[PDB]
Parts: C-alpha cells; structure tokens; sequence
C-alpha cells in the first residue's frame, strides 16, 4: 500500500515500468537496474538498486526515529529526492524536510585552480545533460504531487550555499556531486549534522577516483571508522555509530 | 496508500508523471487528462478522466460487494486492464479476475459487408498504432509487477472469443472496440453476465457515430432505460439496476 506506493514509484522514477530508453547524448533493464545509463526522460540516473538503498535507509531512520532532515547534493532531474519525499508521504511523516541542494546550472568548471582529478575528468562539458533548471525539478515534482512545504531548495553552488545552509540535523546524507571538490564541500559542511543511527550515501565511489580521494581522505581526517558498505557497482554507505 | 499507490498508477498508466508526448503517427496535460491523443509510450490512451471512471467504478463494485469479474474489450497496450488488476491488488481482492480481450492485431477489416459505419471509417489503416501483440501487453503487466493468475487473456476476434469466453459473470464491463461491430458483439455476448449494481462504459461514445448507434440500438432492443452518465468529451457509462 504504502508498500504497493514506493514499490511502483522506484520504478517510474528510473523508467522501468516504461522502458524508457538512455539519452541520445535502447532500453537494456540490467543497465538501468544498476544505473549504468543517463534515461531519456526518466527522473534518475542511479538506478533501481540505488533507489532501493535511500528505501532502505530512509525506513530505518523512520523506523528507528533517528532525528533529522533529508538531503541530496546534486539532483539532476530530481528523482532521488523526489523519492525521498515519498517514502516520507507513504509514513505519513510530517516533521522532516527533504532539502534539494544543486546549482541547477550542472557541474562547475573547475579551471586551473581545481583539484588535478577534477581538471581531468572536465565534467562541466556535460552539462548539456547534466544542467536541469530548478524550474525543472519543480515540476517534477509536482508531476507526481509531492511539491509542498516539506521540500526545500537549496540553488547554488555547494560552496556558496552549503556553509549557511540552515539545516540542524540530518537523518540521510545523499552525495551525488560527481566532483572531489563537490564531494569535499558536502562532507565538511554537511557531515557534522548527521545524527548518530543515521546514513551517508555515496553515489559514485568505486569507479570515480576524484570522489574516492574526497571520501577517503575525509574519513581518514575525522577518524571515521564506521565501515562502509557496498550497493551496486558504484555506490557504497555508510551508518554513524558514534 | 492503497489510496497513494492508485494516484500514481493512474498518473503512470496515462504519462502524465513523465510528459509523455503523443505519437509520431508535444505533451500537453490538457489533451492527455481527457485522453485526446495516442501517447508515444504510455500504456493507455483513454486519459486521466476515463482511468479515473474505472477507479470509481471497479471500487464501488468491491465497496458494494457486487458479484463478478472485470473486463475490457480492446485493450491497445494494456494500460486500463492493469489498472484494474492494480485496483485489485490495493484492496487485496483475491477472488476476482482481470479479462484481456483484444485481437492483439488491431481493429478488423471489416470488407465490403461491414455496417456501412464501420466500412467509411476505415480504422483498420490505423493498425500500425494500434496492433499490439499479447506478448508486449503481458510485458507490460510484468513491468507492473501485476501478471499473476487474476489476470487471464482472451485473444482473437471478439466474434469468435466472446460467444464462449468462460465468463460466469461481470461487476465491471468496459467497451473500447472503435467500430459498430466491435460493440455490438461486446454488449450481445457479455451484457447478460453484468451482475445488478455493476456498470457498463463506452468509452468512445460521444464522437463515434457507429459506437453510438449500437451502444442506443443495444439499449432499445432489450429496453435498458439505465440512464447513460458522461465521463469527459467521448465516454458515457451507466450502472445495471434491473
Ligand atoms: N559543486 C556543486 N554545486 C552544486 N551542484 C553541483 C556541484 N557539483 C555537481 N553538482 C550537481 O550534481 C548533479 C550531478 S547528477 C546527480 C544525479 C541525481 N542524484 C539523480 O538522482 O539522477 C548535477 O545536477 C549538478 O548540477
Ligand atoms: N472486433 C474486435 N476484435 C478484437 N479486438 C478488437 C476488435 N475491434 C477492436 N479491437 C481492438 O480494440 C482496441 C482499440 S484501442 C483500445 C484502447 C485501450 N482501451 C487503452 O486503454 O488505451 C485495439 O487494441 C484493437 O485491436
């Protein structure tokens, strides 16, 4: 019911249940189970496997009432957060905020001051795909009617909006920036707010260097032990226990 | 819930929540809520406000304890049949079964002995959208995750599936066979199996001279006075009381 609601939405928000194709920039459903393409129009590009990890995450801090907000870094479309916000409509959970938090405008150009990995990779030459408008993800939601006092937007770039972002705690941290230095700004000004019971989510760790050096090197500051653990072919989490 | 997981599927089912735009044979949300256009991928073409009538109707008849099986004659890709068996499946009916009727080789030629209606209209030529195959329509059930055994398929032409269709009886009968002939052997050989307090829709009845005519030629031959109920700018439904 609420489970028959979350089930069908994973699969509308990354295109299963119309076998929407990968962007021109065919459908295989073992690809888009593991979020290995750019849908045309679907609402994701993190795959089932990665929709089912924010489920999961998301019901245990509801489950087990691990105080705080949700929150994306890097939304694209915005399927990921819209997701979250539905599992919060299925619990009939009033008192948490899913925030929004992109540029709207893709990835930055790094210039020649950037991180070595990030000037590399030169990611901002995406943005074709990459740049959705907040106008965009707005409707978006709305499409699915889930646009109302309990989302919040955060548009900018991480380090012009993320310091003051005035959130207090977080229940799920959803890192999804692509960039070391995105993935960077994220963890130091987000991860002191993450209760303790609740998740850190990496959406492209074991195949992106710049953004394995970021969480790797962060966690090796801040003597994060809590071990992290593997979703699909990308992405891995981790819970605070302390 | 049952009530979040229906609003979506309806959502889905029509395209709305993607922006499906019509067939190459734009979107615009006015066109698809009252199901004015053949949508480029979604699974039905009858529009919000039909999927809505058959929300209303299939719950009513549960709600009311009204004996019998669903079923639509002419199905295109499958979209209204599996919103039936996903209104089953939110209120955990187990005793009633979804029927599939189509040809899932479009509409017929009816030849140079067709109703005069028919023959003029020619929708036959219309086939390259409109044939869909069993295996795409059970494709579709699937990525519902709704082809389970409540759901039975009745292929051929209603002329020759109908008359012996193991049918016992029929809460919900719904018409979508496009041609004078389509309908008349839908209400001759199904109407008798409509339980009292279960419904009959047309859904192409407003605009549809030949569906029209059989729809009133049907009611007048067997005096039927159940007053026909408009849905949007085409579909009409009544409700058996006698
Ligand atoms: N430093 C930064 N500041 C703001 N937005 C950033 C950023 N680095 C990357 N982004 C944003 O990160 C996103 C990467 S794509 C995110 C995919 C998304 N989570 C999904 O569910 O499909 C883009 O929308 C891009 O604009
Ligand atoms: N005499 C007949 N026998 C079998 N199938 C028929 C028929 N006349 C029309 N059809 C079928 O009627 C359908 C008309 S389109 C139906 C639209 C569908 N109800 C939706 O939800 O989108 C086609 O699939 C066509 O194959």
């Amino acid at each position: 019911d609420s489970s028959l609601y979350l089930d069908l939405m994973i699969k509308v928000l990354a295109g299963t249940v119309y076998e929407d194709p990968a962007h021109r920039e065919t459908y295989r459903e073992e690809v888009r189970n593991e979020g290995r393409d750019w849908p045309a129009n679907a609402h994701t590009m993190i795959g089932i496997k990665r929709l089912e990890n924010i489920r999961q995450c998301v019901e245990d801090v509801i489950g087990n009432n691990v105080p705080g907000d949700l929150v994306e870094t890097g939304v694209w479309r915005g399927g990921a957060c819209i997701l979250m916000r539905g599992i919060l409509r299925a619990h009939d959970v009033r008192d948490r905020t899913v925030w929004v938090a992109d540029s709207f405008q893709g990835i930055p150009d790094v210039g020649e001051d950037g991180y070595a990995g990030d000037r590399k990779m030169a990611l901002h030459r995406r943005n074709s795909v990459l740049a959705v408008s907040e106008e965009e993800v707005r409707r978006n939601f709305r499409n699915y009617d889930l646009l109302d006092e309990q989302v919040r937007f955060l548009p900018g770039w991480f380090k012009d909006t993320l310091p003051t972002a005035p959130i207090d705690t977080l229940a799920v941290l959803r890192m999804d920036g692509d960039l070391y230095e995105s993935t960077w700004d994220t963890l130091t000004n987000l991860y002191p707010k993450v209760s303790v019971g609740g998740y850190v989510i990496v959406d492209d760790y074991m195949m992106c260097p710049p953004c394995k050096d970021a969480v790797d090197e962060y966690r090796a500051k801040f003597d994060i032990a809590d071990e992290l653990i593997t979703i699909d072919r990308d992405g891995v989490y981790w819970q605070r226990t302390r």
